[PDB]
């Protein structure tokens, strides 16, 4: 009972230096390499032109960092030669400053049509087949149809294609955000007391998420306690911690865009029967998924395979409830979620490097849930956890 | 005095809970909204109507998600109560927010969502479909997966409900921002020799959320000295040197409705160029909000804006020194809508309407200067949300 409530929150703060020993970032060399890797998967799928937009996307082939806007900020790649930048003009110098990428910066100035510029690039190199970004705004399929008549593809084969199997800088990446959000995670178990809100934590974690040395203090974070916890993505409304109450925490940050994304679901003061059992129920779904992993094993048998276990015990079948009401896990890189996803109907076969969460939360309605997640990367020969798995419902680290 | 002076502490005393707080958004106004956008697809000959998490879901539906890769989304039709397509998991969570009457199709994690869609719309004869040009593009490709049949974009639509705001859209925006006015004034106030722009940022997402925002700052740019040219700036803490220019812009929301205001003061004795150049700046903003009335072009308020930096020998055009980008931008339950204040929109401004007026001048590799405040149309002419400044060592009037 060492890890809950003993803590005092100036006592957390001294173990709040930055991180030490961070992983280093993504090069030069590896944003080539998956420029090329593109292009391997442009070829295969008959695609001569790809449109990246603003987002986690671009930062993955460029560098660029920005959130997307109404203004276009995109790349586009043909088969040869430096890939063009269209940009609005008046940001050349923030662009400057952030590409990691050599591109041919094609600007716009505010009252000019960036999609005409998209498609005099693709006519100078004579490309009539071009693939669209799946994350980019629906508004730059209506701008682009006024200029292209050809067909335009979806482009989400060929970005899962680059993004799903990470680099070892990849990994490094995520495996640095990951152990912060560990720690921060630990730390807030720590400071639980009485009384304590829900606000105070989710403040907390965001601090102690600044504190290490993230990009942005936490990415998301979700507290609830006792009944709320029924709730995968949680509900409005502050509340108060009370004796005898699961408090549930899902959160992360990123470090170079790489996301952690960690959820402990422990017991604040004496468990009930009925949420022992099903905590221990939580660990033992978590642990045959990740059991299940290793190249060549189709993703929704992993989402079965915790599945199995919940059925075995009672709760199920598929989404029934009590039982997992959602996925298994998602993939996660540089966007919190993206592809593989570990989902019932997902025939993708999981291939070394690929990242994805292990969450698969037990709902009970009326009652409560319990969410384990931990992310893991498969490997040649099976799977590697970024972070052990909980031990106990009073022993949320192992 | 405006400039310095106040203590942290002294700061902190200024930043109890906001009083008079606006009403938020009723069940009435969300299903006059949802009529509104009915009318604008009839004149359109649009029977179907897409809404995806986002900006345009909190208008029609008071759900206030962001967007994921799972179809969360609002299909208005002619008539009925319209269809809310979700995931069967996120029910709760969703009943939690929503503040209109809807028909639930919820989608288990292996199902189509958009089959869920085009189902919907068939057994209402809807053949026309307008889809929200904000969503993800992928949700263009699952609809097209089941369409063969147009595909509209729902951008006229929309904007013809979100641009012209009621008296309580109004109000909640005024709310945002007279916070956001008191958290600028005690930026302004704690400033000194040798702080952070880290440092600033840290105490204004402190101020919004003491004072009552939904979620902090929205978001935050502080620059120094040379780095003030750069309209949105660039990687890396600055500490705070006499005779640099101080520019702040910054926001919240409020019942999601953003404020979004910036400043930009000296800190110590100005140059003669930082003064000329901050004059300019508040006559051009000046001139942009003189020239705003109904019928008014959008181009023709940032026309207004490039005349006054002409007339005295910047620009012409985006030329620098000069005015780089549009004069401003929509605003309401985003930071960014329409209409745009910029060349080539010939949108006439009407009653109601929301816009921000920041005609930045940069200087390259000196400084830049920007106001920034937003106004609202009236009958007649517009109404400032928050007043201008006054001088460049008087950010607030
Ligand atoms: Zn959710
Ligand atoms: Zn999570
Ligand atoms: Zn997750
Ligand atoms: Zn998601
Ligand atoms: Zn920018
Ligand atoms: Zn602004
Ligand atoms: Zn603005």
């Amino acid at each position: 009972s060492t890890q809950i409530g003993g803590m005092s929150l100036d006592q957390a703060r001294t173990q709040l230096a930055p991180w030490t020993q961070r992983a280093a970032p993504i090069g030069a060399d590896e944003y080539q390499q998956r420029i090329e890797r593109a292009r391997v998967l442009m070829r295969a799928q008959g695609v001569d032109a790809l449109l990246i937009g603003a987002g986690t996307s671009l930062r993955y082939f460029s560098g660029v960092p920005w959130g997307a806007s109404e203004r276009l900020v995109a790349l586009l790649l043909t088969t040869e030669g430096d890939p063009v930048l269209i940009c609005p003009a008046f940001e050349e110098g923030s662009l400057d400053a952030v590409l990691q990428l050599p591109v041919r910066k094609r600007l716009w100035e505010e009252h000019e049509d960036p999609y005409a510029l998209v498609v005099q690039a693709m006519d100078e190199q004579h490309a009539h087949a071009l693939a669209l970004d799946p994350g980019i705004a629906f508004a730059v399929h209506t701008g682009l149809r006024a200029h292209l008549g050809t067909a335009i593809r979806d482009a989400g084969a060929i970005i899962d294609g680059c993004r799903m199997c990470k680099s070892p800088a990849e990994l490094a990446l995520m495996q640095q955000a990951c152990d912060m959000t560990l720690l921060v995670q630990r730390l807030a178990a720590g400071i639980a007391h009485e009384g304590i809100g829900t606000d105070q934590l989710v403040r907390f974690i965001d601090e102690a998420h600044r504190a290490l040395g993230a990009d942005n203090g936490s990415t998301f974070c979700i507290v609830q306690f006792g009944h709320a916890t029924a709730f995968p993505h949680g509900i409005p409304g502050v509340q108060h911690l009370r004796a005898g109450e699961l408090v549930l925490i899902d959160t992360g940050c990123t470090v170079q865009g790489y996301h952690s994304d960690i959820t402990r679901t422990w017991i604040y003061g004496t468990p009930s029967d009925a949420q022992q059992r099903i905590w221990e129920l939580e660990l033992a779904a978590q642990a045959a998924a990740f059991a299940a992993v290793r190249p060549g094993v189709a993703c929704e048998a992993v989402d079965q395979a915790a599945r199995a276990v919940l059925q075995a015990a009672g709760l199920g079948p598929d989404y029934r409830l009590p039982g997992l009401p959602h996925r298994t896990g998602h993939g996660c890189g540089l966007a919190i979620h993206e592809a593989p996803y570990l989902v019932r109907g997902n025939r993708q076969p999981l291939q070394p490097g690929m990242c994805a969460s292990n969450e698969p939360m037990i709902v009970v309605p009326g009652a409560f849930g319990v969410a384990l997640e931990d992310h893991f990367y498969v490997t040649d020969t099976g799977a590697q956890w970024f972070t052990p798995p909980s031990v106990a419902i009073d022993q949320p680290f192992a």
